[PDB]
C-alpha cells in the first residue's frame, strides 16, 4: 500500500521506471509497500537535500548529505529501536565499524551501504604502456620509489603524462582526517595516535611534498596541475594515477573493467576503517516520516535480498547480465550494462550480496576477503569534532589555507619555502592554535570515554 519516497544522489537510470516496477514486485509482496526513487543530481545534492530537511517537506528515505551535523539536529529518525526488529538482518550483517563510525550522541541514524568499510590509496598503472615498454613496477611502494618508472615513461613516451594528477591532489599517508574539511589536522596512525598534528609538520609528509616538487620540476606532473581537473582511464594519455581501492572493488578488477584494459595497482597506504570510509554512503529515515517502520523494512530488504538488489544494481536480467550455471553468486555482464541502465553499487545496498563478475579471479575474491578481515580501525573512528566554540576560527584558517593550499599540495611550489610561509601566516593570528587545542581537547575526551 504506502508509497515510500527515496531521494538518491546522481542522475537517474534511463530505465528507472522499469527497474522500480521489477523491484516493486518483490517489495510489495515482502513488505506491503512500494518504493519510489527520485534522483536529485550530482552537483547540487547538498543544496537540494538541505531545503528538504529544513522544511517539513515529506520524504521517507534519503541518501544523506552532511550526515554528522544533521544527525545532531534530530533531522533523522533514531534507528536504535528500528534495528532490533525491522532492520534486524541488516544490523546483524553490518561490520561493527559501520555502527561506530555512524553513531552520534550514543545513537545510530544511518543505514550505511556495506562496501569499502576500509580502503587503501594506490598507484594505478596503464598496463598497455607497462607492456609496450616493459616497465617494471615491482619496486613501487611510495611516491619516492615511483621516481624511476616516471623517468622511464618520460624517456620512452614523451607525449604521455607520467603521473596524472589534478588541482585536488594531496599526498596520501596513513593519516586520519576525522572531520571532512578544509583543515590540515590529522591523527598520524604511525605517530602518536593520541595527538592531533598538522600534516605539513609531519616529517615524511613534508618529504612527500619535496618529492612532488621534484616531480613537478622534472615534468612528471602537468605544469598546470594547480588549475587542471582532467584523465579518462580508457585513453593512453597517462602512465600512473592515484586511485582509492577497497575490498568491494576486488583489487584491480573494478578499475580494469572501467578502463576496459589492464590496470595494475600498487598500494601506498594501509587499509583503514575510519570516519571517511564508514560514512561515505548512508541512508537516513526522515524525522517527519509517516512510515518509519516500512521505510526501514525496505532498507532491510534492499540490503538482504539478492534478487532485489542485483536487479537494481545490475539492471534487467537477460539483457544486462546472465547467471553462470554451476557457479553460484557469479554473473556474466553483457553489452546492456555499459549503458545508464542500472543503479550504482556503492550507494544502493549491501555489496556482499551482489553477484560477482566472472572476470574477477579466484585469488581476487580471496585477497578481498582477507583485506576486509585484516583491516584495522582508526582510533579516531566515531570521533565527532564539535565546531560550536570555533566556527569563526575555522573559517579564518580555511580562508588563509585556501590561498596557499593548491600550490603546495600539487608540488607546484617548493615546500621548503612555502610551508614556513604558510605556518608563519597561520601562527600570526589566534585562530590556528585555538582550533588545534580545541580539537586536541575533544580528542582527549573522546579517548578517555570508550576507555
Amino acid at each position: 500500500k504506502p508509497v515510500i519516497k527515496m531521494y538518491q544522489i546522481g542522475d537517474k537510470p534511463d530505465n528507472l521506471d522499469e527497474l522500480l516496477a521489477n523491484a516493486n514486485k518483490i517489495i510489495e509482496e515482502k513488505v506491503g509497500a512500494k518504493l519510489d526513487i527520485q534522483y536529485l543530481g550530482w552537483g547540487d545534492y547538498g543544496k537540494k537535500m538541505s531545503v528538504i530537511t529544513s522544511s517539513g517537506e515529506n520524504y521517507d528515505i534519503a541518501f544523506a548529505d552532511n550526515y554528522i551535523v544533521n544527525a545532531q539536529k534530530g533531522a533523522y529518525a533514531d534507528l536504535t529501536e528500528l534495528y532490533k526488529k525491522e532492520g534486524k538482518d541488516l544490523y546483524k550483517a553490518l561490520d561493527p565499524a559501520y555502527i561506530k563510525g555512524n553513531t552520534v550522541n550514543g545513537k545510530i541514524y544511518a543505514v550505511p551501504v556495506a562496501a569499502n568499510v576500509a580502503s587503501s590509496q594506490n598507484f594505478a598503472f596503464n598496463g598497455t604502456l607497462l607492456a609496450k615498454y616493459g616497465i617494471d613496477i615491482s619496486g613501487v611502494t611510495s611516491y619516492e620509489t615511483l621516481e624511476p618508472v616516471l623517468k622511464q615513461i618520460k624517456e620512452k613516451a614523451p607525449d604521455v603524462v607520467p603521473f596524472a594528477i589534478g588541482k585536488v591532489f594531496i599526498p596520501s599517508d596513513n593519516f586520519d582526517y576525522p572531520v571532512a574539511n578544509g583543515l590540515p589536522f590529522v591523527i598520524d596512525l604511525e605517530g602518536d595516535t593520541t595527538k592531533v598534528v598538522n600534516r605539513y609538520e609531519v616529517p615524511r609528509f613534508k618529504e612527500h611534498l619535496k618529492t612532488l616538487h621534484k616531480f613537478y620540476e622534472a615534468g612528471y606532473i602537468p605544469k598546470d596541475v594547480a588549475t587542471s581537473d582532467t584523465f579518462d582511464l580508457q585513453q593512453d594519455t597517462w602512465f600512473v594515477r592515484e586511485e582509492t581501492v577497497g575490498p568491494a572493488d576486488y583489487g584491480n578488477s573494478l578499475l580494469s573493467r572501467v578502463a576496459n584494459k589492464d590496470i595494475q595497482i600498487k598500494p601506498i597506504t594501509n587499509f583503514i576503517k575510519k570516519n571517511q570510509t564508514t560514512q561515505v554512503a548512508n541512508f537516513v529515515i526522515s524525522n517527519n516520516s509517516k512510515n518509519k517502520e516500512k521505510s526501514m523494512e525496505i532498507l532491510n530488504l534492499l540490503n538482504t535480498n539478492p534478487e532485489l538488489l542485483n536487479g537494481l544494481v545490475y539492471g534487467p536480467e537477460g539483457k544486462n547480465w546472465e547467471k553462470i550455471e554451476g557457479k553460484e553468486n557469479r554473473v556474466r555482464v553483457l553489452d546492456g550494462y555499459k549503458g545508464n541502465t542500472h543503479m550504482g553499487g556503492w550507494n544502493t545496498g549491501n555489496n556482499w550480496i551482489l553477484y560477482i563478475n566472472e572476470n574477477v579471479t579466484d585469488q581476487q575474491i580471496e585477497n578481498s576477503k582477507k583485506e576486509l578481515a585484516e583491516a584495522k580501525e582508526s582510533p579516531a573512528l566515531g570521533f565527532i569534532f564539535n565546531t560550536d566554540n570555533v566556527k569563526s576560527e575555522i573559517s579564518a584558517i580555511a580562508n588563509t589555507m585556501q590561498q596557499f593550499d593548491t600550490a603546495i599540495n600539487t608540488g607546484t611550489v617548493d615546500p621548503d619555502k612555502a610551508i614556513p610561509e604558510l605556518m608563519e601566516k597561520l601562527k600570526s593570528e589566534g585562530a590556528y592554535e585555538k582550533v588545534l587545542n580545541e580539537m586536541q581537547k575533544q580528542y582527549d575526551e573522546f579517548l578517555k570515554n570508550k576507555k
